[PDB]
């Protein structure tokens, strides 16, 4: 591999040059021959063994001491060594709480997938590491839904719990987000509510809890701690903030009866840190509105509005030509932004921050050496071409720390 | 080994195993994907296995690998490879190689059509005027009034690399630029530093929104020679809107028939620098590209002011909601004037269309989701779902310089 790559945008003809690579850890799939670019995802005791630790303790401990200006520093030394005889005696180690902040930080800075990253640094991090029990999970999922919630003022997050040992006592939500609306199986064959969270629902039910069967049902939490089965807890429903969605123009985009909540929590991802693995580790930031108003609302598989819409404008809907869907996509994605912006909940339009992701990564060149950027995510899935970072080239490249997918914890649990 | 891809909206999953047959790289390591790069970094002995292979898999597609005519004409070959340091392609093999090339396209979202394509042979031409003539027949013939039909005209291949047969044209129909004296910029441009090329060498512009460029058209490594498209053969539409009364009232015009003229076509080996291709417009290369791009005629700002909307802030989607008004006006625009065009949603149904049947018949579709994905109203199209795995296959299309950038005048 060579030391320099270039990357160019091809609306601004800017030039960026890219050395961080050099520093990519593992694989993105691609070959010599292949590309993978739009693939989505390229044993439980299987843990890290001593001498596979050894090297990435040190490596992200070079790292750290190299960020404080301290590398090579007494410190950094005896740090070093503490480490060695930790993972030496007991097979692991814990992070310092400066080293773990750290650490959560640059996976979110890592993530290729997230256009939100400007805020990268601006990151609270809740030590959730001495929780032993799944009413103890619920209770710092609690205190992070309201602080991050901040009365509509939100303030991104993560809660952190403790770090796998032997892969038999992960801790786990089970939840894929923190906050999700239930979907209800019909027998006709029709789905009530968000049809992509059925078969969690079912789990659900089965686990006891009582469904409302709403269109737009919270669901509640199912938390695993220490490995052992998964609990059941209903967020106070005062913690969930949601906003009914209007139209500037259209009196009648009330009547359609949606909403949708305020905070998108992610609880299904794994955080790795040094060669630490932290199973259960909830973030959340604030929406892009056509997070909501495009996929949300519109995927086919999800609440599927686009038809009901069209009908309401009057829009010819017998040719695709007459562009009925894309009439449409656009005003419901005005509402969407209308309605937090009205209700004083933050959000942010894809124009905004689209714009804001190229500053923060040519900032990333200029002080980093590069940023790693999945394009395939990045652009929005409305408009693309009409915001920068369509015509902004790309490089990926996995760089740790990282959040990583991992395995729907029903598929591998043991059951007690 | 083999590979799945999987639509996420309908589940479906398919299983590639074509991509064991590439060689030529991707520009992608296992460490870092270029996936959003648009431009990733002959003799006797390299020359044979090349056209080995691609006589291979001719006769391969013809149900008589191994034949007589086979081991015949692979004997034909490399007895004309050192005694001549190249060999020329029977016509069978220069259609076969033409179709296979747009086959392979991956960036091309309209490969359904692949096998219905017609290939004139310009192989024996010599001067420009003679480029000029058979680009004239290909413009004619594709645009047919209306009912845009899918050809290619290929030129005489690469010998010693200063005999080059190019079109300076990088697509044989495009509108004038011009640099103003205020610091605007009057027509495309993306076409600017062309047009002064042009007119540096006798064009007389008559500086317009929307001046057809002539051909800049070079034979044999000689200096290229200007030609004008006689008009009756340039279709064009003027812009106009269903419900807009004032749309018209633009003055947006666009031409027919899309040509791209700058490419090189790979086939066993050989290097046809010349070979320009056109098949009909999908509706967001007019309405999204050319009409909304920054860099392009940029006219986003002037739709919404017609349309009365609130540009103070981005979050109106004021840009979303005067660019779906722009792609309506381009759709309704061809199909009055009965010119061949197709909406993005139906060009990616057919892709997707496309796609299986290519998995079925062949094991694989190498397909470039950052160019397939449309560049509006992306995941309300069904390939914004679909995983595609990117390889590259010969035939191919490739990129080559600039003309402007080699020539020794
Ligand atoms: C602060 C406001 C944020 C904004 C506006 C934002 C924006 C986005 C968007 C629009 C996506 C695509 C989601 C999808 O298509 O499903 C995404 C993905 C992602 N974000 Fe951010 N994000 C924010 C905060 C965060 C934070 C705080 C973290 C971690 C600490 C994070 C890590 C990620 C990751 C890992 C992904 C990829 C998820 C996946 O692969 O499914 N983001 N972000
Ligand atoms: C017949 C109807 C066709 C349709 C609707 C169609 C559609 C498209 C579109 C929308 C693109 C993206 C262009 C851009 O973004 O600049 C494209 C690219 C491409 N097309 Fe097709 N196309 C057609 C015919 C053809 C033909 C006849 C050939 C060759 C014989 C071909 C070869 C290619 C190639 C090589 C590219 C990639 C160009 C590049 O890399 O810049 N296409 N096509
Ligand atoms: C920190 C953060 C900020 C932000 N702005 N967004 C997200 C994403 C949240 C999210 C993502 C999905 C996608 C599911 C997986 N995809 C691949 C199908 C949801 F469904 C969902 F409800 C949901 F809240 C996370
Ligand atoms: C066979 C074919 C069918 C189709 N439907 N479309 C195309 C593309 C043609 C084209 C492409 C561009 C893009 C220029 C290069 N890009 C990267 C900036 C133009 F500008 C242009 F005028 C133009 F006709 C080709
Ligand atoms: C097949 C394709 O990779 C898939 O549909 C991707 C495309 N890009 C995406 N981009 C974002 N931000 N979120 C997604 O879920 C997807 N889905
Ligand atoms: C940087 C990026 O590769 C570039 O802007 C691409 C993205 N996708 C595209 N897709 C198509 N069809 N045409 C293009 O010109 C581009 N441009
Ligand atoms: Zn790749």
């Amino acid at each position: 591999c060579p030391r320099f790559l270039k990357v160019k945008n091809w609306e601004t003809e800017v030039v960026l040059t890219d050395t961080l690579h050099l520093k990519s850890t593992l694989e993105t799939g691609c070959t010599e021959y292949i590309c993978m670019g739009s693939i989505m995802h390229p044993r439980p005791e299987d843990v890290a063994t001593k001498d596979q630790l050894f090297p990435l303790a040190k490596e992200f401990i070079d790292q750290y001491y190299s960020s404080i200006k301290r590398f090579g520093s007494k410190a950094h030394m005896e740090r070093l060594e503490e480490v060695n005889k930790e993972i030496d005696t007991t097979s692991t180690y814990q992070l310092k709480d400066t080293e773990l902040i750290y650490g959560a930080k640059h996976a979110w800075r890592n993530a290729s997938r997230c256009v939100g990253r400007i805020q990268w640094s601006k990151l609270q991090v809740f030590d959730a590491r001495d929780c032993t029990t799944a009413h103890g999970m619920f209770n710092y999922i609690c205190n992070h839904v309201k602080y991050a919630t901040n009365k509509g003022n939100l303030r991104s997050a993560i809660t952190i719990f403790p770090q796998r040992t032997d892969g038999k006592h992960d801790f786990r939500v089970w939840n894929s987000q923190l906050i999700r609306y239930a979907g209800y199986k019909q027998p006709d064959g029709s789905t009530l509510g968000d049809p992509a969270n059925v078969q969690f629902t079912e789990i659900c039910i089965q686990q006891g809890w009582k469904p409302p069967r709403g269109r737009f049902d919270v669901l509640p939490l199912l938390l695993q701690a220490n490995g052992n089965d998964p609990e059941l807890f209903q967020i106070p429903p005062e913690l969930v903030l949601e906003v009914p969605i209007r139209h500037p123009k259209f009196e009648w985009f009330k009547d359609l009866g949606l909403k949708w909540y305020g905070l998108p929590a992610v609880s299904n991802m794994l955080l790795e840190i040094g060669g630490l693995e932290f199973s259960a580790c909830p973030f959340s930031g604030w929406y892009m509105g056509t997070e909501i108003g495009v996929r949300d609302y519109c995927d086919n598989s999800r609440y599927n509005i686009l038809e009901e819409v069209a009908k309401k404008m009057n829009l010819d809907m017998r040719k695709t030509s007459s562009l009925w869907k894309d009439q449409a996509l656009v005003e419901i994605n005005i509402a969407v932004l209308y309605s937090f912006q009205s209700d004083k909940v933050t959000i942010v339009d894809h124009h905004s921050a689209t714009e804001s992701f190229i500053k923060h990564m040519e900032n990333e060149y200029r002080c980093r050496g590069g940023c790693p950027a999945d394009w395939v995510w990045i652009v929005p899935p409305m408009s693309g071409s009409i915001t920068p970072v369509f015509h902004q080239e790309m490089l990926n490249y996995r760089l740790t720390p990282s959040f990583e997918y991992q395995p729907d914890p029903w598929n591998t649990h043991v059951w007690k």
